């Protein structure tokens, strides 16, 4: 049994940023995320401190939050949600691990919505990447996956502003575009239920974790100056 | 008769990590691996505690999991799966032992895919290794070997990001690149069937081990925060 956590930053978020060593991608460590989830249920949702211990300590596993979509300045559409084959493939494989489409390799080309495309080009910051026709409906397939994983609300935000760009460009942008993770960044994370869990426990998990969906949490430093506020989604599989 | 176990880390894994005395290479001791294989069959795959005992205790031998590919930050391609003549040679020798290509000695040069090569160089972390032309079809032969040993899915992931580098550099990287084994690390291990085995025993081994192929297991510490989740492959020879 698995739960899908979405983390959409509403303000610049600072989890020296926490980055994955061999990629350089920003990441929210599972240790940190588990902490804020624990604190939110104890303080805001008023869950009994007996139910919390029974679930966190454990009974579930809170994985590190990877990055799915990163907001980047765009010439047409003001900004686009950019991602990459590598990132998307990791997302598909993490869905497999949780129980739950072919995405090609891009080198110097991109696949983007027609709302951010101008003269067969998408202009991200200063990068001017050539688009290639979206055959076999890649974009429409990513949007559907976003809907399933995070809900209809998240899919509407992103739809119309998607751009799948080369892995190397995504890396460059994600490292050289602000310190703070920008607002309008979408993270995702797996919550896995341990095999040692009994049938009586699954009802507890579903009840307590269910409270998290659609709420607002604070992650990382600088809470007092409006940093690290995120909207969380949570769905079963 | 022998089985080839593949271990692909999906999250940072902690088996002070278990390292081989005379190389310094990370390794998963057979005792540990045997434990998690056993527990997985007992908890998840629901194998009767009589079939498990007849096989584990024994009837098979679970060897130490050596390291085959190690993910390293790359300038081009974001990251590469690096290996070395030494590592590859051990892999070939382990296949010999399991019943089943010339790889040169590299000094200050490397053999890499053209997707991570930039201006006749592969840039791993800070190391800038001069590449040499891929003659005698070395890379495609490793990919072919990867396909046979771990499956087509594993070969696609690695293809395009391979880099065979000098033994001393591989060693340095494997020691000085994170505590935790990174995600996207590929281990391998032999499962050898004792000579004392009859035909009825081969059917039990084939059946139970077959359950392991393509599944997800947890190895080492920090299960509660999404660490040590690995994807296992299992193939006969």
């Amino acid at each position: 049994k698995a739960y899908l956590v979405g983390l959409y930053t509403l303000t610049p978020t600072h989890p020296p940023i926490q980055r994955e060593r061999h990629t350089g991608f920003p990441v929210i460590w599972g240790q940190s995320l588990k902490g804020v989830l624990r604190s939110y249920l104890k303080l805001v949702e008023k869950v009994d401190e007996e139910k919390i211990n029974k679930i966190f300590g454990g009974l579930i596993s809170v994985g590190d939050a990877k990055i799915l979509f990163f907001p980047v300045r765009s010439l047409k559409g003001v900004y686009a949600y950019v991602t990459s084959p590598l990132v998307l493939n990791r997302f598909k494989r993490d869905l497999e691990l949780a129980g739950v489409t072919e995405i090609p390799e891009l080198t110097d080309t991109a696949i983007a919505s027609e709302e951010i495309t101008v003269d067969n080009k998408v202009i991200l910051e200063e990068f001017a990447i050539l688009i290639q026709k979206d055959d076999k409906g890649i974009l429409e397939s990513v949007v559907k996956a976003i809907e399933q994983a995070f809900g209809n609300e998240m899919a509407e935000k992103i739809k119309g502003r998607i751009a799948i760009i080369p892995d190397d460009v995504f890396r460059d942008l994600v490292e050289l575009s602000t310190e703070y993770i920008p607002s309008d960044t979408l993270f995702y994370s797996l919550i896995l239920v341990t095999p040692r869990a009994k049938d009586n426990d699954m009802a507890l998990i579903k009840e307590v974790l269910g409270k998290i969906n659609g709420k607002y949490l604070q992650i990382g430093g600088n809470e007092t100056v409006g940093k690290g506020f995120v909207k969380v989604t949570l769905k079963e599989v």
